[PDB]
């Protein structure tokens, strides 16, 4: 038996982890109506993308990995002797990448494809990749790994803050009054992931208090977990995420694993500027 683990680009794993474990990545893309295209990778400048988003009078569109990017990587790993491929995708409730990875697995002969719906995104989804890789080293078969990841999914979630109200109306999800009235009070919509979908949770005035709301809600949940891994997932507001990150280091015990990360263009294309989230996993994920 020879098991491999791959994922899509929205897992936002560091290039250090990608290189160390030779993780293959099927990238997503974001295409402005300028015709400008950004294929997600650890090479494009995230600052250039945020500048084009502010300059673009229309919101861009994101695309799942094309049914083909999966196929070549499936063919490449099978050639290298891999008998089973575990594919970790972002939430099927917000993207079709999970479906494309499954359908492409039906067209590649001579290798078993085990597509997994993480029901999340960013480094929270990447935690499923690092848990699968760890289990392969310990001698687990793919079915035990899928069952473990399915159990892990039961104690995994995330809350997030929306900051760019201008980006919301450019997409049409809010009005002009609500956009205008919202920025003057500085109302921050707080949302959370639930069964792979993003649903409204609270509406909080000022970003500082919404960050404190993220901390209280997540901490109240992970108190009951035997193992805890917390992930600050920040946008382009460096000071916002660092404040929450350092606040967690002071308020949480060392038994909690607390880490910091940032999301890429595909997530930024939907969140806009100033996005910030707090994810959690009920496990002690190996981040090295
Ligand atoms: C703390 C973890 C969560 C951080 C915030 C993540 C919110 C994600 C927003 C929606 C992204 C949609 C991606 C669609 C991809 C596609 O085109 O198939």
């Amino acid at each position: 038996m020879k098991i491999a683990v791959m994922t899509d680009s929205t897992s936002y794993l560091s290039q250090d982890l990608i290189d160390k474990y030779n993780i293959q990545i099927a990238p997503l893309s974001v295409t402005f109506d300028d015709g400008k295209n950004f294929t997600e990778s650890n090479e494009i400048a995230i600052e250039e993308f945020y500048n084009k988003m502010a300059s673009s009078q229309t919101i861009p569109t994101t695309s799942q990995p094309a049914i083909g990017e999966w196929i070549t990587k499936y063919e490449m790993l099978r050639d290298q002797g891999y008998t089973d491929i575990i594919v970790i995708c972002l939430s099927s409730g917000i993207s079709g990448s999970y479906q494309s990875s499954y359908q492409a697995g039906e067209m590649v002969e001579g290798v078993n494809v085990h597509a997994f719906d993480s029901k999340l995104i960013a480094m929270i989804e990447g935690c499923y990749v690092l848990r699968a890789i760890e289990m392969v080293e310990e001698g687990y078969e793919p079915q035990q790994i899928i069952d473990d990841l399915t159990n892990m999914r039961e104690h995994t979630g995330a809350y997030l803050i929306v900051d760019d109200l201008k980006n919301l109306q450019k997409s049409g999800r809010i009005t002009g009054a609500q956009a205008w009235v919202g920025t003057l009070l500085k109302m921050k919509p707080v949302l959370k992931f639930e069964d792979g979908k993003i649903i409204p949770e609270e509406k909080v005035r000022t970003k500082k208090r919404a960050i404190q709301t993220l901390e209280k809600k997540v901490l109240d949940i992970v108190k009951d977990f035997e193992e805890v891994t917390l992930f600050v997932i920040n946008g382009d507001h460096f000071e916002d995420g660092q404040a929450l990150y350092k606040k967690l280091q002071d308020d949480c015990p060392s038994a909690y694993q607390v880490a910091y990360s940032e999301f890429g263009p595909v997530v930024a294309a939907h969140l806009g500027s100033g996005g910030l989230g707090l994810g959690y996993v009920g496990r002690k994920i190996r981040l090295t």
